[PDB]
């Protein structure tokens, strides 16, 4: 009475200096004339959302908000503040104080405001709103999304409705890299046909009115020419390129070198710089150009503490002011530590761009990557300037990682992965919170057993247990109590799954029906297991016999089947079990 | 020009002093009457089987051969050896000197002459022999076989066998306890039927043939009586059980107490001090008494850096003379390092016996385990003086692992676990040595996915390669030549198994036909990942497709299959190359 709601991404600071209040039916408005206008559409959108009318002239007993900017004209915001102040802060900063009757949001820029708004919605739950003085900006300056995955695009709808939610979230980049819309890569030369041109715009307009940084990213180098005429007739294909989204509103531009055969360090860097003079100087108000060297990852660009000869190349001609992205140690990776991005910058000589492969499984269809981010150091900062991730191909249940992805970018310092896990599908699922966490426990972890490996380890309070089990068992330990525990954990993931197949909205029930069936046949044949070595434990042949070929045919379903989850606890366990042998004697 | 075949175990001292000669078609025998009658016999049986006659008079032309001890008056044997002797050697060691048509064989006592006569068996070659001066001993003076393992017993012939095979490679203890013998654990209190005994007589008397300890086991643990007139009662059942075997001539005995649930070390202690009072001593011709406590690995025996409750009891209760059995830090453990030998040795404050679990695979028998001993601490016999392994129910295959801790545990420090297991092959299989190698290669580690794991990684130079394709792939290099070289090793595979099941002799194939149709499916499946991969390299979607089908089949027919093989190399290859996205474009 009054307690402060989850919130994401974490504000810096947080003093809870009061009781909190209830917000009348409808309200003052303070500020609306001069305040940046994203953010008061954000308001009002809000209001009429939650049946909060607007008063159309100030009465003394309504609850009362002022909003505004720092350079801003507004005696009412100073005094409602009542010390605290967004003037002291980096850009996107803003401060918020609820104080009996009056909130105050107060940017130190437009952007600033907006994210005030964002907390202030995240703050009222049922009218009701905490009592407190609040200062907040972001670690890192550029976060967000790159689009850059192989596989379906996402559909216009979903990057309307993510662009939304990067608002919401805080989330300020949103790059735009279908590595398999055929004008961005394949027929990177050929211009958008008239009615997906139309649809950019909605895009860039839906990104404006959230704060985000859209981001038109183009890849020539499957087969860019260089020298001569060839060259001089391809750089100018790129240029028209950029110009036909630049007048439709982009200010923001990437062009990428990854995961072609072409090696031309020099060449790519030249690319980057004449397009870096000729467009975006030229036009005066356009963001850092981005890009990503052809060597991406520590693996590819070191060798024996030394750049290789193509990142020296590349890190020796390219523009100081151009953003190079990099992966980290690896192209996926279970972690970036500080040591790592230390050698990377100081390689470039330059704060480094990370393009984070988690949550996409596009090398791995068959698994949902639901965890946080995970295995980033938090001290990144310090030689990392701009964050982003690259998402699956379904676009719902990425909100999930990518929840956590606007936490640890925002509020690097105090950034608890256990914690922001379950803040996201707590904020995410509502009243399917508790069970959307069972399931997505045991698919955070994503390894194709060879080059690529990231994420936290599935369900590891449940491995945990299997382990002491087999511990046990084999030290001739009774271990009656473990087991009826167990059969307690596989009977709760079964009945979580199937309590989201008839509940989850149809949005995030289309991308997991799958997975769901897959952790409910492996939780059968968990449970099967177990009645094959009580009926060991108990030496009867009979029921051992008949509880393993149930084990035996659900472990043959899991697979079989196109849909992979929790591979090292659920699925590991029935062939743990399976090559127990408790008949000896 | 000779050269010094394959000798196994590897001597202590070994020196080529000349070029080597023909060991004429008769020849003078010098010492027969004098010298050990066990190493005269098999002497005898050596030049019988070699077409070697034997001159009743003396004649100059011929090949001398002079056999005796150190403490044997033959003139001879001083001359002959020159300088080189037995003397100043401990128990089991002997001189061998050939040398312009002598050969010269002398014992420290009995058991080294026997040794020596095996070593001269080794070192003849269709009459040739190299010229060499040797002196040798053991490092540990147990060495042998415990047959403890769970499943079908070894039948009579098998034991026969093994104890010529024993002897041929300088082992001297076998334990007689097998798990599923009735009458050794199940119903120990009751007697061997008459033909069982007859069975039993044949047993002690080959292996005094072979100087080979037979060493009786017993095993009451499961419900023997201590208090009362009830414990006097089963105490007795004890003594008329060894007396039975005593009176056949079995002169060691064994009292486990392992994989029981009751654990009373006082007691356990209590009856082995009884029994080594009333039995052993009173006998004055037994050897020292051999046990194994309840808790007999370091994880049960040990807690930070000190004794459990029935460990102390039982270190402190047991009589000094009495020779304890570990198995290392686990049960099925991947080492003994120096450090757990002192640990344990220390507590008990005497030497400890060895059990080591690996070549058995009574825990995991679809695996044949037929790797070199590997993971022991080759400065171990500071703490251990007696090395036992425990093998497979698969007698004639256990050779190759026997073979090698013959060599192990005679010649610690010079013991190269890579050379032995190639010597080992080398020696049993002859012409099919090198089929053998390929095969058996993909069959060394033991691995049950929770609490047992031992040995050798299966194909580790396969393994690196595998590895390496991955390593290129990933980083779209060429790999071509290395794609090639793999094509190569998996149709390799494939021969050596087709040439190994037709020539194989049948007590050997009916052991592992199982496991060459497996390694045949997983070779053909590996061919079909590589396909996989080309395809997908060559944009053809339908090679592709077939070859998928074809490596998915082959890995679920070895997944299915009771044979299990190379589970982390050739099988895993398969599921890596399914799991390798190739088609991202
Ligand atoms: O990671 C980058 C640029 C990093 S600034 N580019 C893409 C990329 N390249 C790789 C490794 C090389 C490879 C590509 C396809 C098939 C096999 C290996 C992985 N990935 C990502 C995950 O599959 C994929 O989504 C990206 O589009
Ligand atoms: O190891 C010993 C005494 C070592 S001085 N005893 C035997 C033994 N006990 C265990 C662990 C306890 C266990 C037994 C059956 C099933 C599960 C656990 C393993 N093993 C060996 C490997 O299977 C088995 O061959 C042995 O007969």
């Amino acid at each position: 009475q009054v307690l402060v709601p989850n919130l994401n991404p974490t504000p810096e600071n947080l003093e809870v200096v009061g009781d909190g209040f209830k917000i009348t039916s409808s309200i003052n408005l303070v500020g609306e004339e001069e305040a940046d206008e994203n953010a008061v559409n954000a308001l009002r959108e809000f209001l009429t959302a939650n049946n909060i009318e607007i008063n159309s002239e100030n009465d003394p007993n309504s609850t009362t908000l002022i909003i505004g900017e720092v350079d801003d004209d507004i005696p009412e915001l100073d005094e409602a503040l009542n010390g605290t102040t967004a003037e002291n802060l980096k850009e996107e900063g803003y401060a918020l104080v609820s104080n009996d009757g009056k909130i105050a949001i107060e940017g130190k820029d437009g952007d600033g405001t907006f994210y005030g708004v964002q907390t202030f919605k995240q703050l009222v739950k049922e009218s009701n709103i905490p009592e407190v003085n609040i200062t907040d900006y972001p670690t890192v300056s550029a976060r967000g999304i790159v689009e850059g995955f192989y596989g379906t695009p996402w559909t216009h709808q979903d990057r309307l409705d993510q662009i939304k939610f990067y608002g919401e979230n805080k989330l300020n980049t949103y790059i735009y890299a279908p590595k398999d819309d055929p004008y961005h890569r394949e027929k990177w030369r050929e211009p958008y046909p008239e009615s997906e041109m139309q649809r950019m715009q909605e895009l860039i307009n839906a990104s404006a009115e959230n704060k985000v940084d859209f981001v038109f990213g183009i890849s020539p180098g499957i087969d860019i020419r260089f020298d001569g005429d060839a060259g001089e007739e391809d750089f100018n294909h790129l240029i028209t390129k950029a110009e036909s989204l630049y007048d439709m509103g982009v200010r923001s531009f990437a062009i990428y070198w990854d995961d072609i055969q072409d090696k031309s360090a020099a060449k790519h860097a030249q690319v980057l710089n004449r397009f870096n003079e000729e467009f975006v100087k030229a036009k005066g108000d356009v963001k850092p150009l981005i890009t990503c060297p052809t060597e991406y990852d520590t693996g590819a660009m070191v060798s024996n503490g030394q750049p290789r000869a193509y990142t020296r190349i590349f890190a020796e001609t390219v523009d100081p002011s151009i953003e190079v992205m990099w992966t980290g140690p690896g192209v996926v990776t279970n972690e970036i530590p500080l040591s790592d991005a230390q050698l990377i910058s100081g390689i470039y000589d330059r704060n480094m761009a990370v393009w984070w492969n988690y949550p996409v499984t596009d090398y791995f269809k068959g698994k949902l990557a639901l965890g946080p981010m995970h295995g980033l150091d938090k001290g990144l900062n310090q030689y990392v300037d701009f964050f982003t991730v690259n998402p699956m191909e379904h676009a719902e249940l990425s909100k999930i990682s990518i929840h956590t992805a606007a936490d640890y970018s925002w509020n690097m310092d105090n950034y608890d992965y256990d914690k922001a896990w379950n803040r996201a599908i707590d904020m995410l699922y509502g009243d399917l919170a508790e069970d959307m966490k069972v399931f997505a426990n045991h698919s955070t972890r994503m390894d194709n057993k060879t080059w690529a490996k990231s994420g936290r380890e599935d369900a590891p309070e449940l491995r945990a247990k299997m382990d002491e089990l087999w511990n046990k068992l084999s030290s001739k330990e009774d271990a009656s109590a473990l087991i009826e525990e167990l059969y307690g954990e596989f009977a709760r993931m079964e009945e979580a799954c199937n309590n989201l197949k008839a509940n989850l909205p149809e949005v995030a029930l289309e991308e997991c029906s799958r997975q769901l069936d897959e952790l409910i046949t492996l939780a059968q044949g968990d449970k099967a297991s177990l009645d094959m070595i009580v009926a060991q434990l108990n030496e009867d042949t009979e029921a051992y016999e008949s509880a393993k070929e149930i084990a035996q045919n659900k472990l043959n379903t899991a697979l079989s089947s196109f849909a992979v989850i929790s591979e090292k606890v659920a699925q590991s366990f029935i062939q743990e079990a399976l090559s127990f042998d408790l008949t000896l004697i």
